[PDB]
């Protein structure tokens, strides 16, 4: 009988943990035009748009993320209690009940309602921008999120700072893994962020507000949830809300400073800008691949049969690229109104929370940077996220007009 599985006999390969391996080398476009799915050594990996969308909500397919850490082989303690505990490892009762909490400051409705804070913030934050070149994320692409988790959350504004180093400091990116030099910055990272978070929940438990913190904390007093669960969910929320934003802010940035004529199409017509951000999410979306998943079930789908284990990577920035669905997909372009919308931020009950204040707070900052400055110029070397994951700036040196 055979040493293989039959269906998987003509699957191109992939391997994106190479280090010369590119999400845009023609190798990966062959690949997407061979088949709708590759195989990597540890998983399969979609490319086609139609498939991403939808098997990212396929139920047979449930969260790797605890697959992911076995095969890496975390040790016992406390990083490996928050990767196989945090939302995107859950499902079923124990993520619908828990997610459940955290959803109304995200609701579309309530979205609307954070507008004019957002809004205002990156009006101020653009007031005080330096004049000649300088570090976009320092001065922008970092304070608008930590600024806006702050307020969603509770937290005093003028704590952004410590708030977003808390963040990238507890390195999650780099969290799979069994490296202990590693594993010790992570274990750091992670209790200095819930050494803040305890205070601010401890102090919510006696005096609440109307922030998420404070909803989270009643759901405690009602018995929803433990105090584990409590702070491993404000860090899921804060964590998850920051760095992609971050990240992404900054990548819209190198996309326009690229694309210089596409900036002052928006400055003519400001209505331009929530396709200008969808083209962002397109063209490079923070996280090229959105959903990490495991078949819960032995099933098929076009003819090749995955069974039950089998690691499934829902590839969004290659599924971005696909001529089936974008036109002239190679070429980044504003203009051009799509029927079809970026998958940047994955699907199914793990769909990105914070999707509408995403594109809310880079709707704002992309309409407001291009109405009120010229357009932006690379102004030093970039350092660039080398992680799994989180992908994009971690500096931008740059100017906002020639002069
Ligand atoms: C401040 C805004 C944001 C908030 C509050 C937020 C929050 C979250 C949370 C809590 C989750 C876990 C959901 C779950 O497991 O049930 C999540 C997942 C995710 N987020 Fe975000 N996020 C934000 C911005 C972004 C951005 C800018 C991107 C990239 C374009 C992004 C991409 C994703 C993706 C791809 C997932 C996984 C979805 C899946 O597995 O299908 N998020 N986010």
């Amino acid at each position: 009988t055979a040493h293989t599985e039959p269906s998987w006999a003509d699957l191109p390969f992939l391997d994106f943990t190479d280090p010369n391996f590119s999400w845009d080398s023609p190798e990966v476009a062959e690949a997407r035009e061979k088949s709708w799915i590759a195989r990597t050594p540890l998983a399969l990996l979609v490319l086609r748009y139609a498939e991403a969308d939808q098997l990212a909500r396929d139920k047979r397919l449930i969260s790797g993320f605890r697959g992911l850490v076995d095969m890496v082989g975390t040790p016992e303690g406390p990083v490996r209690d928050f990767m196989v505990d945090f939302l995107q490892s859950l499902d079923g009762a124990d993520h619908r009940r828990l997610r459940g909490l955290a959803t109304h400051p995200f609701t579309p409705r309530r979205i609307t309602a954070v507008q004019p804070f957002v809004r205002s913030t990156v009006e101020q934050l653009i007031d005080k921008l330096p004049q000649g070149d300088f570090d976009f994320v320092q001065h922008f692409a970092h304070p608008l999120p930590a600024l806006v988790m702050c307020q969603l959350l509770g937290f005093p504004l003028e704590d952004y700072d410590t708030v977003g180093r808390l963040s990238i400091e507890t390195n999650l990116g780099l969290a799979l893994s069994n490296d202990q030099d590693i594993l010790v910055k992570v274990e750091q990272g992670l209790g200095r962020m819930f050494d803040y978070l305890v205070a601010a929940i401890e102090k919510r438990k006696v005096e609440p507000g109307d922030d998420l913190t404070s909803d989270i904390v009643r759901a405690f007093h009602d018995g929803v949830l433990d105090d584990y669960e409590l702070r491993t969910l404000v860090a899921t929320v804060l964590v998850a809300g920051y760095e992609t934003t971050n990240h992404q802010l900054a990548l819209a940035m190198y996309d326009f400073a690229q694309h210089p004529d596409q900036w002052m199409k928006i400055k003519e017509n400001p209505e331009l800008a929530p396709q200008a951000v969808e083209e962002v999410l397109r063209w490079s979306p923070t996280l090229p691949v959105t959903a990490t998943r495991v078949a819960a079930e032995d099933f098929e789908v076009n003819g090749v049969r995955i069974p039950t284990g089998t690691p499934v990577f829902m590839c969004a920035h290659v599924a971005h690229r696909d001529p089936r669905v974008f036109a002239d997909a190679d070429r980044f372009d504003i203009t051009v109104k799509r029927e079809a919308p970026s998958i940047a931020f994955g699907g199914g009950p793990h769909f990105c929370l914070g999707t509408a204040l995403a594109r809310l707070e880079l709707t704002e900052a992309v309409a407001a940077l291009a109405t009120r400055l010229d357009p932006p110029q690379i102004a030093g070397e970039i350092t660039w996220r080398h992680e799994l994951g989180v992908a994009g700036p971690d500096a931008l040196p740059l100017r906002f007009g020639a002069a």
